[PDB]
């Protein structure tokens, strides 16, 4: 009784705290899983443009919430009452024959009746996906608005083992997160080598040549480039589009248009996974900072991952080596780490550039 009462107060809190991260999931899944339609473009440009200006500053994000939660919902019913009213026969001829459309603009726009395709379940998906996002957006509208605001305004053995633990996962993550980031970027993008990201590969260097100082700028412009590559591809998927031999333009810039039917998360999944370790990224950083300044904890706290214990006490127990391994490791071996890095580039290159690493 007690217990249950209990369970329902944390969870009603947990939810009403995390549900931005829900929010944001169903509407990449709207957005990226159904078709390259441009209410279904700018609806992933929305979405992109939210966690950017999160990325920005937690400050003026959580004071824009509200603004942009109104537009989204209200932009989102426009289209859902312009896309049921397009779904008709009789309406649709009124529409081809006042509004003087022409059919393959009609469909690029995202406004075609499947009637006449007949593939219902498509249709089916097509508005229970947006009215899904609507639902979702008033179930975040005046329930869980104000207690989110109201947080971000500023088994006991084993609930305490669950408290350290997920606060040194946090440690870890607030010292590693951007390692964690460049590399799941970087990844992607070496399995991607063509033109269309070489602004990135050149924002990204000059992002880890100088992390940290400077704040995250770096950061926003290299999301800011995920986006306007995101929605090049979008535009290209996108049928209004009109387009040493084996090789033509598109496939050589990754600008190139995927066969008809795939769905656009399926050649843009990286794409998305970047933006959405580069938004966890930020949200660790907010966090941390938060939970800092609620315990009085200043920014020297952050280059440590155990405060609480010293690089001088590692030898009273394996765990205490652990801890220091985890937290100097590299201050204090970084030498003979990078010569390893350069070891194994060299093994995995035997080439000029090896050659030159090797000098």
């Amino acid at each position: 009784s007690r217990k249950f009462a209990a369970f329902v107060e944390y969870l009603s809190n947990k939810v009403s705290v995390y549900f931005i991260f829900v929010v944001s999931v169903v509407l990449l899944v709207v957005s990226t899983c159904f078709a390259p339609n441009f209410y279904n473009i700018l609806f992933f440009a929305l979405w992109a443009l939210n966690l950017i200006y999160l990325k920005f500053s937690f400050r003026l994000y959580r004071g824009l919430a509200y603004a942009f939660w109104l537009t989204l919902t209200f932009y989102t019913s426009i289209v859902i009452i312009a896309l049921y009213i397009y779904q008709f026969p009789g309406v649709s001829q009124w529409i081809i024959r006042n509004t003087s459309l022409s059919q393959e603009w009609l469909n690029a726009i995202g406004l075609v009746d499947f009637r006449a395709i007949g593939e219902s379940g498509a249709l089916f998906l097509q508005l229970l996906a947006p009215i899904a996002l609507f639902v979702v957006t008033m179930l975040q509208l005046k329930f869980f608005h104000g207690p989110w605001s109201r947080a971000t305004s500023p088994v006991k053995k084993l609930h305490k083992l669950a408290n350290q633990t997920i606060e040194l996962l946090w440690r870890f993550f607030e010292v590693h997160i951007s390692k964690i980031v460049f590399v799941i970027i970087a990844i992607f993008i070496a399995n991607n080598i063509n033109a269309l990201y070489i602004p990135l590969v050149i924002l990204l260097s000059l992002a880890i040549c100088l992390p940290s100082a400077a704040d995250g700028i770096f950061s926003l412009f290299m999301c800011a480039y995920l986006f306007l590559v995101a929605l090049s591809k979008m535009i290209y998927q996108l049928d209004i589009v009109p387009e040493h031999g084996n090789i033509s333009m598109p496939e050589w810039f990754g600008l190139k248009k995927e066969v008809e039917g795939t769905e656009p998360i399926y050649m843009l999944f990286g794409v998305i996974v970047s933006i959405i370790a580069l938004a966890f990224q930020s949200i660790v950083i907010y966090r941390q900072r938060h939970y800092r300044a609620s315990l009085g904890l200043p920014e020297s706290m952050r280059a440590k991952v155990f405060p609480d214990f010293h690089h001088s006490h590692f030898d009273r127990s394996l765990k205490n080596a652990i801890q220091f391994l985890i937290d100097y490791g590299f201050y204090k071996f970084g030498l003979e780490i990078t010569m390893i890095a350069i070891g194994i580039d060299i093994f995995n290159r035997m080439d000029a550039l090896a050659a030159i690493q090797c000098f």
